[PDB]
């Protein structure tokens, strides 16, 4: 009884992995089968009482043999693996009904991952006019062209009302234009490299077209 | 000293969070702080002696002021966050050196996440050649086009030596190419919709063009 | 009409952020507004036709002024960050009826992230009982405990009949036990590190207790 | 020659899968094969020119026939699925040297992934002392139990200068603590519930203990 409490616990913390099948159990069920176990340190006063003793596992509330619509985690059923589920069936069997079983799918995403900023990008920067006058400055991997250009013009004292656009430069006149505003400096390839800030000629010309 | 233990414990195990300062302990220096506070409880026995005593903290083994290159979390330093930082500078001061503070940037990434498929998707299914013909079938989320169109095939008795190719067909003769075969039924717009999969004809033309 | 189709296709396309407000349309509106500007490249025959015009922005079908429960997005609704639904707006008004506007908010998540593996681990690995023998082997980081013992097993001639259990070897005498079996050699700290294996003596106890 | 670009320009942009085989290739002789096809918009001049030609594939520069340490990825090498590298080995062959393969690895992550929060949770609330007074309101599934709380106590006019904690009230005088302040509405499993705000005494005891 208190192992089946550690055991279940510990299975509803199982690791999703692709092609894993896990079972539904109706709330209804599972909300009387934790207070006869004593689950919750905040309701353990009906644990063993006959009158908590959830019965063989009815899924009935969530059948139509089809399952029913609408039905979310938590709220209307709970999810336990094939461990889990098995351990349910030996200690209480199946209503006379058979089991709801589906399967682990993976979805591609678009996610933010954290870390720790150790390293910084050492860079370094120059204007088209006069590139003999180099300046280095180290940025956060994090930070978009927009920000970099943005900073850059400070450095080289460009002002916010004049028209810009950065380059990264190469060996011998090959110059990257860098015109993603958003990409950060580590999407936009920028390595520990040359920069080329350009302003826009007062009659609307670009100095390199 | 088992306060100490427990504090440090738990903010080593805090939240990465954008913009928060973290800082960097020698894991010389931290080693020795485990061993004199007994952290683990495979090594308790140095717990108070005066001999594992780490003094006041020291990263000179990090620092060339600026930081060492190559090095490795936990291999060559711990990270804690400031009010973590700020408990190890109470208890035993810096050596007369500043401190290690980096920040917590982001990265965009492509990941995949593991879900329970309760509800598959139903299709409706036909031929272009006989579209009176409509069969309905479940699939899943995570399916993609290839996978779905050989399927298909197997239900309209389709050779594997034909070529084929999948429509998303709409009222009013309107038909997307379903020409990306990587994606997913849910990356390719399907929900729960008629599909028209068409033969290329014995010349080498098709009966769409 | 062109510049419209080309402004919304990359506005869909907008990255999520935190706390950006975006606008629930209608798809039944949405896929009028589609076939007016010829939005598909399959469907471009009613391009500027006054029949396919879909008049001022109208969310009647997605309102009770609640918001109805179970829509889905892309079959319900279609989602258009600020600048995109200001441009609905201007283009064709709203129906006499408020927006519907709604935030962007972060889960957190538990994901799988895909990397090419350069550099493998390298181990020193020995038995309990001779430790005279050190054995040295590369191991991907994503190695569990439970694969990297029964590699150690195989390397170290132990039978699988025989029970089991590995050390992490420290200076005089110090023993981590690595009795998470499913974690990785890199969640349970072991870098470029002495292992240590241990048989269960024939009578049930073990040679280290 | 131009097909040759289009295919590696794919190739690289090839998705990571578990147990699929990439190739690395050094950046000084994949710079050269880039110039000599013409990759790069604004490198298109040397493009078939016998002096950019790269010749058979060199990986001399990133061997020491062991791997060199501290290698990054687009600064020294560049890395290829197996279809790009036999299409490279073809196309050039490889010098008189191996080649460097190495395997997609997965390694588990905390992330944070955004939505558009379309609904947001109605929750009930009531105070320990009078619980016939119930109020209704909508929260942010993201809002954490400290944020919920703080919000509660501006409802029920409680000065920031007393005490508090919260409960998810039960059935038959069920109480669940919500003592875990920085997890979500949704993390803490509050779902469309009643919640019960408790007020610390003036003698610093607690009304329900």
């Amino acid at each position: 009884l208190d192992t089946q409490r550690s055991d279940i616990a510990t299975l509803l913390k199982t690791s999703l992995r692709k092609g894993d099948t896990w079972y539904l159990v109706d709330s209804r069920w599972f909300k009387q089968w934790k207070k006869y176990v004593g689950f919750d340190s905040w309701d353990k006063y009906q644990m063993g009482d006959q009158n908590v003793y959830p019965g063989p596992i009815d899924n009935s509330g969530l059948l139509k043999q089809s399952l029913k619509e609408h039905l979310i985690d938590e709220l209307d059923y709970i999810l336990l693996p094939t461990e889990g589920w098995n351990k349910l069936v030996s200690w209480y069997t199946l209503m006379e009904q058979e089991p709801i079983a589906r399967k682990v799918v993976e979805q591609g995403m678009f996610v933010k991952h954290c870390k720790v900023e150790v390293y910084l990008t050492e860079l370094k920067l120059c204007e088209n006019g006069n590139m003999n006058n180099v300046v280095t400055r180290r940025f956060s991997k994090a930070d978009t062209i927009d920000t970099i250009e943005k900073e850059i013009r400070k450095i080289f004292s460009i002002p916010d009302e004049k028209e810009t656009r950065l380059w990264n430069k190469y060996m011998s006149n090959t110059f990257e234009p860098l015109n993603k505003p958003d990409s950060t400096i580590q999407d936009a390839g920028l390595y520990q490299q040359v920069l080329v800030i350009e302003q826009k000629n007062e009659d609307g010309t670009w100095p390199r077209g």
